[PDB]
């Protein structure tokens, strides 16, 4: 098939600097901090992933991927960086992952927010299925907010051209994965959305999931969605792969929906809501000559 030109952008380590830490698990560590890019009179803030030959291999598989993307809903490598360790530099994303932002702020998310992050995952899987890539691992934590109004998927770790209760049931029992299995994890990232950050079948075991969804249960209506909502998450999890929703057909559907948010999403107090836009007073060290990582290009 086609030929993959995508330029991978090598960084000198005194390009850029390690403000803090936003988060450290068992990968390694995540840095807030800034790249000053050789003469140009620019600070891009950024999110530096940083790391045994065989970890080495994972990132730099991750580091393949991340630099073949390009969309405004998909999170783009900007670079990385050769030192003793092995870095990945990325966009910052400030708001931090999608799952937390419901959680920490459930009391000022409205039903307009919700349609269109489904739009916009929508969109960026549409995308990521164009580029003929099976994400395999979507879900809200993988789903990275820049703005409250523009979010974006991330975490191309296992995409290619384990989490059981976001996994379509042929990828549990048979290891299959296509762009239809990722649409049953759309239909549980939108689940997680509209619950504010539940847990997906919280106290059941990983091994009692494979059990339940051939019986035929289903996660449950959040009690926000009208029957028309919760139909589409529902779409998404039938059996036959082929009978659950397009990407595309979600992008219209929600789309509609976004259009007239209060028929399809019932929230007590929803348009009295409000969340920080980069129309607020200090929404936004030195604050000079400071670009986002999506105006900066060359
Ligand atoms: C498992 O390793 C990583 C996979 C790639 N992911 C990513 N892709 C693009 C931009 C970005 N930037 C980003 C990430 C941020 C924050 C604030 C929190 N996080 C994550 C990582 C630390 C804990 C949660 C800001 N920008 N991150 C973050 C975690």
């Amino acid at each position: 098939e086609a030929p993959n030109q995508a330029l991978l952008r090598i960084l000198k380590e005194t390009e850029f600097k390690k403000i803090k830490v936003l988060g450290s698990g068992a990968f390694g560590t995540v840095y807030k901090g800034l790249w000053i890019p050789e003469g140009e009179k620019v600070k891009i803030p950024v999110a530096i992933k940083e790391l045994s030959p065989k970890a080495n291999k994972e990132i730099l598989d991750e580091a393949y991927v991340m630099a073949s993307v390009d969309n405004p809903h998909v999170c783009r490598l900007l670079g990385i960086c050769l030192t003793s360790t092995v870095q990945l530099i990325m966009q910052l994303m400030p708001f931090g992952c999608l799952l937390d932002y419901v959680r920490e702020h459930k009391d000022n998310i409205g039903s307009q927010y919700l349609l269109n992050w489904c739009v916009q995952i929508a969109k960026g899987m549409n995308y990521l299925e164009d580029r003929r890539l099976v994400h395999r691992d979507l879900a809200a934590r993988n789903v990275l907010v820049k703005t409250p109004q523009h979010v974006k998927i991330t975490d191309f770790g296992r995409a290619k051209l384990v989490p059981i209760k976001w996994m379509a049931l042929e990828s549990i029992l048979h290891r299959i994965y296509t762009h239809q299995s990722d649409v049953w994890s759309y239909g549980v990232t939108v689940w997680e959305l509209m619950t504010f950050g539940s847990k997906p079948y919280d106290g059941i075991p990983a091994s009692e999931i494979s059990s339940i969804l051939e019986k035929g249960e289903r996660l449950p209506q959040p009690p926000i969605c009208t029957i028309d909502v919760y139909m589409i998450m529902v779409k998404c999890w039938m059996i036959d792969a082929d009978s659950r929703p397009k990407f595309r057909e979600l992008i219209i559907e929600f789309s509609k929906m976004a259009r007239d948010p209060q028929r399809y999403l019932v929230i007590q107090g929803d348009e009295r809501m409000h969340l920080p836009s980069p129309t607020d007073s200090n929404f936004y060290e030195d604050m000079d000559d400071v670009v986002d990582a999506d105006e900066y290009l060359i």
